[PDB]
Parts: C-alpha cells; sequence; structure tokens
C-alpha cells in the first residue's frame, strides 16, 4: 500500500535523535541491500521491483510543518518531495526513472516535475551558492523544511528551494552515504552550530560513485589506480584500497 516512512524533527533535537533517524533511513535503504561484503551494496536499479524502489523521510520543525523526501533506495538520494497536496520531482535521467515516479504520492492533487535535475552542481547554480557557503546544522534544516513546505503555497522563490534541497541532500541522503558525514552533522547538533562543509567533506560527497566503482572493481579490496581524497584544510591524499574506507563509507551503489 505505502513505501516505508521515516520520521525526524528537528524540535528538540539531539545527537542520539539524529543518530535514531540516519541509523533508521540506512536500515529502511539497505532492505534488499547485498550485505555479504565488507561495505554493503545498494540493490541494483536493474530488475527491482517498483514496490521496493523508495523510502519516505517525513521531516518536521517546530513550526510543525512536515514535508516527505522520497530517497531512492538505489543510490539513497532524493527524487523529489510532497509538501500538503503537491508533489514536485527532479527531472529523471530515463523513461525508466520518469515511469518509476509515478508510482510516489499517486494520492497528490498536484503533481509537477522540475526542469532541472537534483545534482549539486545544478542546485549550486539554482540558489547561487556553493556547497562551501552553505551551512549545514539543526538550524539550517529547521529552516530547509518551511522553505520546502512554503514552495506550495508559493513562499518560496526556487533559489531558496534549490538551497535547501543542497541542506536535506547533505543532512540525509550523504549522511546514510557516509558515516563521516553522520559525524560531521552530530557536532555540529551537539554544539547548537551552523557551518559550510569543509573540503574533506565537499570531495567525499563528489567521490561517492568513484568510490564505489573503485572498491566493487578492487582486486581483493586493492584499486587498479588510487582515488584523491582531501583533508580538512584541503591537502589532497590517495587512497590506494577499501582498507582505509570501511569505517567512512557506509553504502555504495550497485556496480558490475
Ligand atoms: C574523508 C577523508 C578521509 C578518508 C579516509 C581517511 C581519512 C580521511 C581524512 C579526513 C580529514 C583528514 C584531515 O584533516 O587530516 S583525513
Ligand atoms: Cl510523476
Ligand atoms: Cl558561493
Ligand atoms: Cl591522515
Amino acid at each position: 500500500k505505502q513505501y516505508p516512512i521515516i520520521n525526524f524533527t528537528t524540535a528538540g533535537a539531539t545527537v542520539q535523535s539524529y543518530t535514531n533517524f540516519i541509523r533508521a533511513v540506512r536500515g529502511r535503504l539497505t532492505t534488499g541491500a547485498d550485505v555479504r561484503h565488507e561495505i554493503p551494496v545498494l540493490p541494483n536499479r536493474v530488475g527491482l521491483p517498483i514496490n521496493q524502489r523508495f523510502i519516505l523521510v517525513e521531516l518536521s520543525n517546530h513550526a510543525e510543518l512536515s514535508v516527505t523526501l522520497a530517497l531512492d533506495v538505489t543510490n539513497a538520494y532524493v527524487v523529489g518531495y510532497r509538501a500538503g497536496n503537491s508533489a514536485y520531482f527532479f527531472h529523471p535521467d530515463n523513461q525508466e526513472d520518469a515511469e518509476a515516479i509515478t508510482h510516489l504520492f499517486t494520492d497528490v492533487q498536484n503533481r509537477y516535475t522540475f526542469a532541472f535535475g537534483g545534482n549539486y552542481d545544478r542546485l549550486e547554480q539554482l540558489a547561487g551558492n556553493l556547497r562551501e557557503n552553505i551551512e549545514l546544522g539543526n538550524g539550517p534544516l529547521e529552516e530547509a523544511i518551511s522553505a520546502l513546505y512554503y514552495y506550495s503555497t508559493g513562499g518560496t522563490q526556487l533559489p531558496t528551494l534549490a538551497r535547501s534541497f543542497i541542506i536535506c541532500i547533505q543532512m540525509i541522503s550523504e549522511a546514510a552515504r557516509f558515516q563521516y558525514i553522520e559525524g560531521e552533522m552530530r557536532t555540529r547538533i551537539r554544539y547548537n552550530r551552523r557551518s559550510a562543509p569543509d573540503p574533506s567533506v565537499i570531495t567525499l560527497e563528489n567521490s561517492w560513485g568513484r568510490l564505489s566503482t573503485a572498491i566493487q572493481e578492487s582486486n581483493q579490496g586493492a584499486f587498479a589506480s588510487p582515488i584523491q581524497l582531501q583533508r580538512r584544510n584541503g591537502s589532497k591524499f590517495s587512497v590506494y584500497d577499501v582498507s582505509i574506507l570501511i569505517p567512512i563509507i557506509a553504502l555504495m551503489v550497485y556496480r558490475c
């Protein structure tokens, strides 16, 4: 009847409540995951039945406004959202994905597909701000939830909507994909801090597909060619194998 729902509120959010939330999100993403090896592999999109394809993340704030994000279990990424009686989707990359999203929010009166995709390069263009200048934390997420809701009423302009997607995607999708990024959000919540992600976080986000490829194509957990990541200060270093990454990457897109 309905896809699995995970609830989170910014209202009185704690390190523990955020941890419980990301744990529950990874739980629903990995129901059909390959968990035989050191790092979970999300299910292959090829031949995945439609009734296993999505999970719903219902977000609430101090204002008790609620939006529901749809996440694709094959890549943990946001494909669209519902606010009241309206649903909004990123432009699908192909006809199969366009058909898949017709199964989301089947109830809603108003369905809209954005002209644009949900990739960071495009969202940063629409927001007029790079990830390095968009603060993350409980405050940004509370504001993002209100902005996503008030898009449905005409109260939110597209640049603020795009900025709000950048906040939600990093604090939910990227936190689910990477223990390192979950921990970055735990630190911000603990200290009631709002701060932009440093180069270590941004390079990790940028590298998710490349890391999923290198790990799954590895010779007994040794890479064909090394992958470059960044330290907090932006200095580059090489990763030659999966070993150092098991604590850092929680979920991988199917590769082969
Ligand atoms: C996420 C990048 C990463 C991957 C694997 C192992 C270590 C790292 C570092 C993050 C920050 C570092 C620093 O500031 O020195 S090093
Ligand atoms: Cl649709
Ligand atoms: Cl900027
Ligand atoms: Cl180091």
